[PDB]
């Protein structure tokens, strides 16, 4: 009875309880609006040729909880109204968006998108990429189709609409439905390591891994991951470099060393200069027949398998059995939203249905007992496959005061994601913040910034990886990791999700140190920590 809701439009009619045909030229729709607790879902099935399928209109609110597709794209509260669109990076396109046409003119929001009091989240993202745009004013929900023609019907992704005064709640209930409709995985235990990354980057020999492995066995680390550095090209993942033992040998080591071994790879990219792309040049998404650049980095092309092609799916699933049976049982699995790039691919699927083939079959290759850490990866889809999410831009050694805000490192900018998509965390996978940077020297993390992060990180129950030269941990160091595995086991809130100044009450009932809260101002690098 809702003025506001008397205002939305599903599928171009007015909003109430029913069955619903909508047939037009070129698609048919047939839809049911149900009541549920909280509010309302939207649920069917589409056949025929949907494009972009307009799902809800309704009035825009004036400030917005957007959301990025993935993991490192920011997940903030903006103003509707006096959007600006960016400047987008031409080697980093797809991370700002897969619809790229609609950013360079309207605010988007991927997945999902809150107001005070209400959320409005699409449960699955499996064939259509479901995203928001802002246009005249207008809120708008559409689940983009890529141009694809299904005879059959097949099954819209559901959308809900929640309305309820607690937003952290709607939240909260929006991801419980998006693990249920996904069969999420949301494991009991939760990894500890080190990870190699945001000490060494990429000049990481195997000398200093094997100092670094030494040191480890004073921390509390299951997990030992080797990151990008050991690998001689990018799609070349079982050929070394360097001082690089063999991708078999390494895994012994660390394993005859008492680690689960851990390896990095970007399992649907494949550089210019690989060879396997120079072998298959025919494995990749294209446009206009020739090889379509997914995104530019370590100097190179990066070119997207084609994950509608069984050759490709093959050879993903032969690698990462070999890297199994070696002995790796944690993959962290980078720059996952290559894969679902648009462009051409040899079966006239979607690049989410393409997507979702490459994600399940490492999944099925690696087995059950395996911990997939998915990163730089589109959010719903990986929903039932991945184990743990990155949910932020990467971190850094640094706080970053005057980074801007685009999805660059920086520590600032990672911790304020963890913190906006907590409630994604236990209920859609866990939630990965990025690694804690402890180490005393080789840092411009101040002790206080060190601690914010970390016990952030603590009380949120988030993965806790540590990546330093552990050479560098020290009295300080090792206190913080201490005090943070102290803050795990709750369950967090963030009780004023909207807040636009950057300074958040989080509190997370029934952690090892019982009932906590933590508040936190990002801008000041300020927290204040009661446990009871
Ligand atoms: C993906 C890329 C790298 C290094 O190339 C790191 O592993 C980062 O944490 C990931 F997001
Ligand atoms: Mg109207
Ligand atoms: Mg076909
Ligand atoms: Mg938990």
């Amino acid at each position: 009875r809702g003025s506001h809701m008397a205002s939305m439009e599903i599928f171009g009619k007015t909003f109430r309880e029913g069955r619903f045909v909508l047939k037009e030229k070129n698609f048919t729709v047939e839809f049911a609006v149900e009541k549920i607790h909280l509010g309302w879902k939207i649920s069917g099935r589409v056949k025929g040729s949907p494009g972009r399928l307009e799902v809800l209109r309704t009035k825009a609110p004036e400030k917005v909880l957007v959301n990025n597709w993935q993991s490192w794209g920011p997940c903030r509260v903006v103003d509707a109204f006096s959007f600006k669109p960016p400047e987008i990076d031409p080697n980093w396109r797809y991370t700002a968006s897969v619809v790229p046409d609609v950013l360079e003119r309207n605010l988007q929001s991927d997945y999902f998108v809150a107001e005070e009091g209400k959320v409005y989240g699409f449960l699955s993202s499996k064939i259509a990429h479901p995203f928001f745009a802002v246009e005249d004013g207008e809120l708008v929900a559409y689940l983009e189709y890529f141009d694809v023609e299904f005879d059959d019907f097949v099954p819209l992704e559901p959308l809900v609409v929640l309305e309820d005064p607690n937003t952290p709640l709607l939240l909260e209930k929006y991801a419980e439905l998006v693990g249920m409709e996904n069969n999420a995985r949301v494991p009991k235990h939760t990894p500890t390591g080190w990870c190699s990354w945001y000490h060494y980057f990429l000049d990481l020999t195997w000398e200093e891994t094997l100092k670094n492995l030494k040191l480890a066995k004073n921390f509390p680390f299951e997990v030992f991951q080797i990151d990008d550095a050991y690998e001689k090209d990018i799609g070349d993942w079982l050929v070394t470099r360097g001082d690089f033992p063999s991708v078999e040998e390494m895994a012994k080591v660390i394993a005859e060393n008492g680690f689960i071994p851990g390896i990095w790879t970007a399992p649907f990219s494949v550089s210019e200069t690989s060879d396997v792309f120079n072998e298959h040049p025919d494995w990749v998404v294209k446009e206009n027949g020739e090889p379509k650049m997914a995104y530019r980095n370590w100097n190179k092309k990066i070119y997207a398998l084609d994950l509608s092609k069984d050759e490709v799916l093959n050879w993903l699933f032969d690698l990462f059995s070999s890297l199994r049976k070696m002995g790796y049982r944690y993959f962290k699995i980078d720059f996952l939203f290559a894969g679902a790039v648009p462009g051409e691919r040899k079966k006239n699927i979607t690049p989410i249905q393409a997507f979702r083939k490459g994600i399940e079959t490492i999944r099925k290759a690696v087995g059950e007992d395996s911990f997939i850490l998915g990163c730089g990866s589109p959010l719903l889809p990986a929903v039932g496959c991945v184990d743990g999410m990155r949910i932020g831009p990467d971190t850094a050694p640094f706080w970053g005061e005057h980074i801007e805000d685009n999805g660059a490192p920086a520590a600032r900018w990672a911790l304020r994601n963890a913190i906006t998509r907590y409630f994604m965390h236990d209920r859609f996978w866990l939630n990965d913040p990025d690694c804690l940077i402890l180490r005393e020297e080789k840092t411009d993390l101040t002790q206080k910034e060190k601690e914010l992060y970390s016990y952030t990180c603590g009380v949120l129950d988030n993965m806790i990886i540590e990546s330093d030269d552990l050479s560098l941990v020290r009295d300080h160091g090792k206190k913080v990791l201490k005090e943070t595995l102290e803050l795990l086991g709750g369950r967090p809130r963030v009780q004023n999700i909207m807040s636009e100044d950057l300074r958040y009450e989080i509190v997370s009932s029934g952690t090892l140190s019982g009932n906590v809260k933590i508040v936190v101002d990002l801008n000041s690098r300020e927290y204040h920590l009661e446990k009871e």
